[PDB]
């Protein structure tokens, strides 16, 4: 097994696998038209055909393109080169980055839209539920739901947990007795199961359960019958995608699971493609799929309306952070 890539923004991990730990150059300059600029370049050959991989980062976006070069003898100067991957660039000259730690500051800026840990939600839909409270108040698990939870991940005591918590309570034990968690790739996934989360008596919205699942971006929904579901049954500013999972009595060895997505017309197509039966295993086969689908699901929402707006301001701020560091540190490599 080698496995397909996680559907994070592909253009992020470029620097990582082409520039880092190999010979490149990093330059910075101040364009008053586009903002702070942090721009890398690598001269490389494939076969005997010489190319020139460029990567320029703006207050806003990050531009990539490969440019071939013959014995074109002229090496396009750094300003020309910049303009060959982004035309709106209009600067006097670029200044070279000379801080020997720079490559690590840079890789860490590009790889900030890839995340190492995930908090997902789990909800049980019983009988023929429709509203919010019908779901969020369900106590005591279905036979199928119990079987499902131990298969999906390992049970873990929260009371002295060393890994990624995801907003849950370790020390005081305020949030749930136990939970479900697993280590997927080099990624850490923590689930917020409603039934495992603490119950309040008389509470309509069930706030103690809805504080976690409500701040989740993606969540699983486990059914027993074929009771319909939409992203409107639940009211949340954060939940943008749901994975529907339903049990079957048509499996002599392992129950069959009917699986389907429920997007908001805000999120793109994502995840490993859904099989033509739309049915699944009971073993590690399906488990591996589901988690990729959820991880790819969140990465899909990153592009959606709500998060992209916030991301815009984060990116520019983190760029200024970086731009400063490469400026001051490159300067005190000679002074001035």
């Amino acid at each position: 097994t080698t496995k397909v890539k996680l559907e994070c923004n592909p253009t992020a991990r470029i620097y990582r696998k082409h520039f880092l730990g190999k010979e490149h150059f990093n330059y910075y300059s101040l364009d008053t038209a586009l903002g702070h600029l942090v721009f890398s370049l690598k001269y490389d050959v494939i076969g005997d055909q010489e190319h020139l991989r460029l990567l320029l980062r703006t207050k806003c976006r990050t531009y990539h393109d490969v440019i071939p070069i013959s014995c074109l003898t002229e090496f396009p100067n750094v300003v020309q080169m910049a303009k060959l991957v982004c035309e709106d660039v209009n600067v006097d000259r670029f200044y070279p980055v000379l801080y020997p730690k720079a490559s690590r500051l840079i890789v860490t800026f590009d790889e900030h839209v890839i995340s190492n840990n995930f908090k997902f939600g789990v909800i049980y839909q019983k009988l023929g539920a429709t509203s919010e409270e019908e779901l969020f108040s369900t106590n005591e698990e279905s036979p199928a739901f119990v079987e499902f939870l131990e298969f999906l991940g390992q049970k873990v005591k929260l009371q002295d947990f060393k890994g990624f918590r995801g907003g849950l309570d370790v020390t005081h034990g305020q949030t749930g007795t136990e939970s479900v968690y697993c280590n997927f790739r080099n990624k850490e996934i923590m689930f917020h199961v409603s039934t495992k989360l603490p119950y309040t008596e008389g509470d309509a919205q069930q706030l103690q359960r809805k504080r976690h699942i409500g701040n989740d971006i993606v969540a699983v929904v486990f059914q027993d019958e074929n009771t319909p579901f939409v992203p409107d049954m639940i009211a949340s500013n954060f939940l943008h995608a749901y994975v529907v999972v339903q049990a079957e009595g048509g499996g002599p060895d392992g129950p069959l699971y009917k699986v389907s997505v429920t997007a908001r017309d805000d999120v793109p197509f994502f995840g490993p493609p859904l099989p033509d039966p739309a049915v699944f295993r009971k073993g590690p086969e399906f488990q591996e799929f589901l988690l990729t689908k959820l991880i790819n699901a969140e990465y899909a929402c990153y592009k959606a309306e709500k998060f992209a707006k916030l991301e815009e301001r984060t990116r520019a701020a983190l760029l200024e952070t970086l731009y400063e560091e490469l400026h001051i540190h490159s300067q005190s490599m000679m002074g001035l």
